[PDB]
């Protein structure tokens, strides 16, 4: 039976109570919270909090406790929690988040923040953490923050969104927490900082019914729209129902984030999901975001994924798959490609792009890399290793001089001759074969003449894979093999490219002292003839 | 003389008694620590744990506590250590740990966790900190663990192995920490995150005899096996007994970690230590490890080390020697190589490792990058900076159709000539020069006969290195020099790649509209030509 | 009216004034410290200190406390502030800091430690944060330290610099602060860890006139002078006077250093800046740094600025400008370059650095990596991607055989026909264009003919940019196109790179089963040939 204490009462400077007023649990008196877990203590840490605030003290929770209402933890105030079981157990309706951080330096420390966490409930709705507009430089460290769902998709945030923790702030420290929730951590804000989270909804073991659909409780671990300047480091994010990290593009301008050294593993959707869904504008893209140095494994539609997004890297990533794949996503197979580049949603292109240094691993040998038609400016280094998976797939072959593949490419076209009087036509076995290797392309053309119809004068090979209206700084070609020409002794074919038409090559002969360019009228219904050589393109 | 207080009594809400008994000190009643440093306090401590575990109460601990038994940090208990100078010393025979930590987010905060630290003992053996196989989520931040040793190899765990902090467990935290032991942290988790310590047991300065041996009590900074998914950033790794930061391998099946943004030196095996030991198998390998940015430097036998590992890269790192190697390991010269790969232990492939973008500077001229035979799939980018090195080094010339160096190799062979018929005999000044580069490779052959035996009809050139049984997308070849030959005036020669045997180049010359392959009939006892070219092989 | 409390009592075991005596706050008594923030509180607090290491006991600064002199903290010491708003403001005078951090593990957590913020004062000068030569392991972590200024140059630090954290100390962590400062962070010690801090002076909306000079109270966000083995990682660092992250260089000899997965943009002078202002030696280099997976922007002098620099890299940074340059910066342009290298203020050459993997986005089209002559034994990847900026620029064409650029180089030059006798001429419109790629270069030469005196012998074309004095394991040149040239039918003009001269390409021709070297006997006054190949330098 101790001596009474109340942080409504003065004391003198040099009394036990003076010194214990420097640490408010809201279990001492004035507050008075209730300890059941079960009734309402919302008025008592209310109190607190503002006391606190008035005060300059610290507070403690010191019990898991049950609230109602958005406690909102303003003007540098630090919440911290006493244990790992301490921290508050929310029933605030649909519209409202638990905890509202807001202010500069304002923070909460440690323990607990749980939602009713029935994803099963049609009716349930309910969000975690909000860092709002003025939260700047605030925080949350070592917080579990689970149990936050909404089934169905909201119209608008006052139906409640299923948000674990969404920071709209300039700063926010968010590090060593567990996020569980519908989408368990969203990014729209600026200068954050993701840091050694443990990201999952669990959708794997959930027994949520398949297929997934947007009326899904399970959606992104990191879902991002109008993010800029993030770190997302260290993060253990997996078995999500969308995602493992997206930024967009949905309504969203995200740039200028850095995403790297994560493990990104089993989502349903993508692991690393960079994308335009909404149309491209001034206020929606994604642009110069870097993926680095992550590790990104079994994401049932594609591990890394860019579609219609500017400017980002992807460099240093171990992107990879194993049969495990065809176990936890048994019935509902998807893309399986280690590295895909695609069009934004409304056919936008990928631009300016930097893939280099990745390690692909594919055992299905599905295209470690995939190129679209339309994107352009983009650099595929060499130092990416796919020989443990397919090589890089290119949808078409004009891409091989709109985009710099330093990582090599390799093709056919058809070739046909270009006389410059009348007509040459080719046997179907006649053949060109090409390889892009940075802005350099070899290539061999076998032709094979099938009938002419009076052909005379000048000769062009046509048409390179690429070439059509470039330029270039150097080429050399060789015809190396021929049988059937009219040809005298010491008369031998020569090779240079059309520098008016740079994907066609002239075919010559020597005579004596010059050249003549007559070629065509040396041909007969069954010439053949090989042309080796490569093309430095600008 | 102020009033009692304990621990054990009730007190009511609004008393001084009820606010202190959050927090918990050994020294408060009815625990009444030791504060002597001396006494044993096991019993005390024990006693306060349970207490803060029943009670869901905070565990401070306000000085250094001799204990004797194990200290069991379970059911998301945190220990928080008052000072720096507070923490525990421990007595705990052989086959212990001083402290135990096991269950959800249970964990240890700041001082001291300190050992006999009598390495030159043949007796005293001891373990530090262990994270059971029932820790998820768990921590130790901010300690000083240090002083367990073990002379001598264990047998079994139940001898004492000199672990400083084994974590089993997952989702460990470790940072901040200073841990120095046999073993200063060992690895065998899931998910662990092992963050800007300080790791060493500073064999240099031991005093412990040398050669160094399976008798010794310096071992590895960081010994790994059956450690998945963890990122080690940001730490300090220097002058161990062995590798800094190993994982094998050695009954280990370790896949999927990050090691990042560390400093790695000094230490008496390698810095960066990779590879198998144990034979390979589907629970002994190493795969898919990231090893990203880091600066390792005078590690005795290789800076960065790979030996018979899959899936790894090896990119953006800074790996070097300089004079002080021969200072500190005078007497016992090793490997000196900034990034070696090699066979395991039993012969095991290093398979499908990337290695881009580091910079090497070895001032002996020690090749920078080495490479064994064997290799497959591996991929040495050209982004690699080894101008202030040795040249990138390949065991034999196979190589370099079994994996893709973009960093270029260059070598020589010595051609022969394959007549249709008969035989010619080349002079010992023949002569072949390859570079590869990527998918490419170069090639100069100087050919000198020196006698012939009745040659006639086709010939070809053999046998070009790394080229047996490939194929090749294009090739191109010319002869730009030759020298008593049978050739008539307007016949040149040529040269194409054999397509049946692409090791081979045949060589054939000019008649009119066609070519005729006899160039063996037009070779004498004193010929010579010389080829010049390129094949991009498949 | 509690009871009296007082540290210098002595209470039983089992009291509340001894579970209470563990926490000092400086209001307690004996120390009894001003809690109105305008009286002096340093003799109150210097007292709590002293007394919290002679007792091993935790000091809590639970008001924001006027000091006039050094605060120690030594011997492990730890000071937490209560909340944010505690911490100390400074009226320290010039020479002094503010707060000294030194011995093992000593260390500050939270609040405020504010200088007086005048930067417009011509007389006051104040230094906050120092962390001494004893500092081994110490750390600042979650702290506002801002407004210590100092405008004009000191000539030593007796005169009071403007430091706002300055490290000299050994394994420091400097972590989740707000630095603005003159200097907002000093790094001058080995193996310290700045991570996640927001640095920044503000110059932009600071109002001191333009332009910038020694007198600015503005300088870099971190500046680094003998700076070893730090990390400097996740931190957001803009808006500064002078450079963003410093490194010199000036007085230092920096080395080891690792800048990763930052946010650096807006600054007066660089982003990251690494060079040579004081001349070269053993005490004044730097050297090995990593600059990796940065995003750096509207830098005015140049996003990242390597000057006189050795064995440095810079990989996985994206770098560029938008056209707020041309707003924050109106008035001022500066160099906007993405990634530059230059020579050392005293000419010395950047040596064996590595460039790969970046991103350049420059709007204007000025080149993303710029590189000076001189410089020798760097490698520019081809995984950077340029493609959304200028092409790599360099200054000289011998910097192709000096340096590696598998990005590509373009150049042009004018031949030279060099005849065994006599002479020949060449017009204008003669023209050389080179590509180097790698240890390749490929070229083409267009010779035409104005005027000949006597011509005759053997016949070189002359200078391969690049090539003097060096040599090739291989090269491959034809000639596809000539005219006017005195040849018998038959007779075709050969090409092979000179041996002797690998600098110039020997032209000569067929004859039969030999080769001839009278080709400058052949030559016209107006005779034409055109060269293609390349050449694989050593």
């Amino acid at each position: 039976g101790v001596i009474n204490f109340s942080h409504a009462d003065t004391y003198g400077n040099d009394s036990v109570g003076a010194h214990l007023q420097n640490v408010v649990y809201p279990t001492d008196a004035p507050f008075n919270a209730a300890t059941d877990g079960t009734t309402d203590t919302t008025v008592a840490i209310k109190s607190a909090i503002a006391h606190c605030i008035s005060k300059g003290k610290k507070l403690v929770l010191n019990h898991l406790f049950m609230i109602t209402d958005t406690l909102v933890i303003s003007d540098g105030l630090h919440v911290e929690c006493l244990t790992s079981d301490s921290g508050v157990k929310s029933d605030v309706p649909a519209g409202k988040f638990a905890v509202k951080i807001t202010g500069a330096n304002s923070g909460w420390f440690g323990g607990k923040i749980l939602g009713k966490n029935l994803p099963e409930s049609t009716t349930v709705r309910q969000d975690g953490v909000l860092f709002d507009e003025n939260a700047e430089y605030c925080f949350i460290t070592g917080t579990e923050v689970t149990g936050f769902f909404a089934k169905g998709l909201h119209t608008s945030d006052a139906d409640g969104v299923g948000y674990g923790i969404y920071d709209k702030g300039y700063g926010t420290l968010i590090s060593k927490c567990y996020a569980n929730s519908k989408f368990c951590v969203a990014l729209g804000g600026t200068e954050g900082r993701v840091l050694k989270n443990r990201i999952t909804n669990n959708y794997l073991t959930s027994g949520e019914a398949k297929p997934w659909s947007w009326a899904s409780n399970y959606w992104d671990g990191i879902v991002s729209e109008n993010a800029h300047r993030y770190v997302i480091a260290f993060n253990d994010v997996s078995a999500c129902g969308q995602s493992g990290i997206y930024f967009g593009g949905n309504g969203g301008y995200s740039t200028d984030n850095i995403i790297v050294n994560n493990t990104v593993y089993a989502c349903w959707n993508r692991g690393i999901d960079m994308g335009l869904f909404s149309e491209k504008s001034a206020t929606n893209d994604v642009l110069r975001n870097i993926i680095k140095g992550n590790n990104t494994y079994n994401n049932r539609e594609n591990n890394i994924w860019l579609a219609g997004v500017s400017n980002c890297s992807v460099v240093g990533n171990t992107s990879w798959f194993d049969t495990n794949y065809d176990v936890i996503f048994a019935g509902y197979p998807g893309g399986h490609i280690c590295i895909s580049l695609a069009s934004g949603a409304n056919g936008e292109a990928c631009v300016g792009n930097t893939i280099d240094s990745n390690t692909c691993i594919d055992p299905r040998g599905n295209a470690g890399i995939t190129v679209p038609t339309g994107a352009t400016g983009n650099v595929f280094g060499s130092g990416n290793n796919l020989s443990q998976a397919g090589a890089i797939y290119i949808a078409s072959p004009d891409l091989i001089t709109s985009n710099r593949f330093e990582l090599a490419v390799t093709g056919s076209f058809t070739p046909v001759l270009l006389p410059e009087s009348g007509s040459i036509t080719l046997s179907s076995s006649s053949t060109g074969v090409f390889r892009a290797t940075g802005n350099r392309i070899d290539f061999s053309v076998t032709v094979n003449v099938s009938s002419i119809s009076s052909p005379s004068g000048n000769l062009n090979i046509a048409y390179l894979p690429g070439m059509s209206g470039k330029t270039s700084s150097t080429s050399m070609f060789i015809i190396d093999y021929w049988n059937d020409l009219t040809l005298s002794s010491g008369v031998i074919p020569l090779a240079s490219l059309n520098l008016e038409n740079q994907d066609q090559i002239t075919v010559y002969r020597t005579d004596g002292g010059r050249v003549l360019y007559d070629f065509s009228s040396l041909m007969k219904s069954t010439s053949s003839f090989i042309l080796k050589g490569f093309v430095d393109f600008n």
